[PDB]
DNA sequence: GGTAGACCTGG
DNA sequence: AGGTCTAC
């Protein structure tokens, strides 16, 4: 049959209870955190959640979820133990309802707006995946970005199920991006630069930082000493390290500026640095901008950012 | 020690 | 969407 809706095959949907307000897959799956994700049919989600392939979609008061077994397996409801892996990604224990209110009761603009966008959360995303697709993010628009990291899963990431015409791959290893050759190859997909900042990442975690330890124990480290791991990495800087910091490593005060914010900061905020007495983006003041709003929105600063630039692009 | 080049490209 | 490395 291959892609499953909710009409189609209704007795393999299993629900989480989960209103709109709390999510909507629409403002968060593809809004630049992942882009792995992809709307099949209208209002139903296909990707990769736990190293199996699911199909989500959301009515007002419920999420539903099913999964993709194999030819291995017969065609099952998502068990309680699955549901969970859904629960666990869109991290519903926070409670964006909470959140919300906290931050309109200390900013009178975020009420403004807001009220417009509700449901955006932040996915906990596995740290590799996070780490390499924002290596890639580097001078690239979201749809060059999901083009590149999805060219680099089909070509060094393990095959996983056939849908319709689709061939869902699991997100490569740290040793298949680390393998020879591999460089050449990602420029043949057109990574650019990038091909070598993969690579050499993934040498530089293997063979320099001691595996993919390093890399997960920097949950349980702080903001200030899993940003500073990151960096030591070719083609991470800070706002690199903050994205990972904040989508794969548990850190909701981290706020990865561009830009973009600095348009949100003066435009809506009227911001101006005081430390430094330079008045465009540079180390200095994006380090001012970053800690600004962390002390206007608080620990979750940049689940709040992400509110506001999935109101505008 | 904050700034102006090169790096890839789809344009 | 447009950041990271290197250079003085
Ligand atoms: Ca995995
Ligand atoms: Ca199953
Ligand atoms: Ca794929
Ligand atoms: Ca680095």
């Amino acid at each position: 049959m291959g892609h499953r809706t909710l009409a189609s095959t209704p007795a393999l949907w299993a629900s989480i209870p989960c209103p709109r307000s709390e999510l909507r897959l629409d403002l968060v799956l593809p809004s630049g955190q992942s882009f792995r994700w992809r709307e099949q049919s209208p209002a139903h989600w296909s990707g990769v959640l736990a190293d199996q392939v699911w199909t989500l979609t959301q009515t007002e008061e419920q999420l539903h979820c099913t999964v993709y077994r194999g030819d291995k397996s017969q065609a099952s409801r998502p068990t309680p133990d699955e549901l969970e892996a859904v629960r666990k990604y869109f991290q519903l224990d926070v409670t964006l309802a909470q959140l919300y209110h906290h931050w309109g009761s200390v900013d009178s603009h975020f009420q403004e707006v807001a009220q417009k966008f509700q449901g955006v959360r932040l996915l906990r995303q596995d740290p590799i995946e996070c780490l390499f697709s924002f290596i890639c993010s580097s001078c690239n628009n979201i749809a060059r970005i999901t083009g590149m990291v999805e060219r680099l899963c089909q070509a060094f990431g393990p095959r996983l199920i056939q849908l319709d015409d689709v061939t869902y791959h699991g997100f490569p290893s740290l040793q298949a991006l680390a393998g020879p050759e591999v460089e050449a190859h990602l420029r043949k997909l057109g990574l650019g630069y990038r091909a070598r900042y993969v690579s050499a990442s993934a040498r530089a975690i293997l063979e320099e930082q001691g595996g993919l330890a390093w890399l997960q124990q920097l949950r349980e480290s702080s903001y200030e000493e899993a940003h500073k791991a990151l960096c030591i990495l070719p083609g991470v800087g800070t706002k690199v390290a903050d994205c990972i910091c904040l989508m794969a490593l548990d850190k909701p005060q981290a706020v990865p500026v561009d830009v973009h914010m600095w348009h949100i900061a003066q435009r809506d905020y009227s911001w101006h640095p005081t430390t430094s007495q330079a008045k465009g983006p540079s180390p200095q003041t994006n380090k001012e901008l970053g800690n600004f709003f962390r002390s206007l929105w608080g620990p979750y600063a940049g689940w709040a950012q992400a509110v506001l630039f999935s109101a505008d692009l």
